[PDB]
């Protein structure tokens, strides 16, 4: 039917938005978010695990981010993940907790990282699209079969290239922002 292709497609465009959304925050900026520290993985047990499941991570001011280790025999295994990844990151030992200082980056690691937003972007525009024509060629098969009506079909196409769109221009901002936040 044209609904289930029509709303199941929209709906999965809309998570894809929010997954680009969530994989933009991963970057380094200024004015440090969490999503910075996402990537980091300790050895956990075993088990290759994120920090921020390990920790509670804090931003007081605008530059300095407050970790909080859950478990303190955890916390020589963190820092080290952060002063051994790639955000250009020195931390110092407080004891129960770990002070990063983020320092403004350079001209050259901006233009690099400007660079990973609008390849993250196009990867979600990319997975927007193919929902689209999913959708689309149900769509297409719905006309052949003459399981729906022609005018029916093409306004049905008509919404999709629509909603299409709105989501393509909503990861475009969404790293039109990060740009802006990378640039400043």
């Amino acid at each position: 039917m044209i609904d289930e292709a029509l709303f199941d497609a929209e709906e999965k465009m809309e998570k894809a938005v929010a997954v680009a959304r969530d994989d933009l925050s991963t970057i380094r900026t200024g004015r440090a978010n969490p999503g910075m520290f996402s990537r980091i993985t300790i050895d956990y047990y075993g088990a290759a695990t994120p920090i921020t499941q390990l920790a509670s991570i804090n931003v007081p001011e605008a530059r300095l981010v407050v970790i909080k280790p859950y478990e303190a025999n955890q916390l020589r295994a963190i820092e080290t993940a952060i002063r051994n990844s790639d955000l250009g990151v020195n931390p110092t030992n407080d004891g129960a907790l770990i002070r990063v200082a983020v320092p403004q980056l350079t001209e050259e690691a901006r233009r690099e990282l400007v660079k990973q937003a609008k390849h993250k972007g196009e990867e979600a525009k990319v997975s927007v699209r193919n929902i689209r024509r999913k959708a689309m060629e149900e769509l297409h098969r719905i006309r052949k079969e003459g399981e729906a009506g022609e005018d029916e079909v093409g306004r049905a196409e008509k919404d999709l290239d629509k909603t299409t769109h709105q989501y393509v221009t909503q990861i475009d901002e969404l790293v039109k922002h990060k740009e802006g936040e990378l640039l400043e």
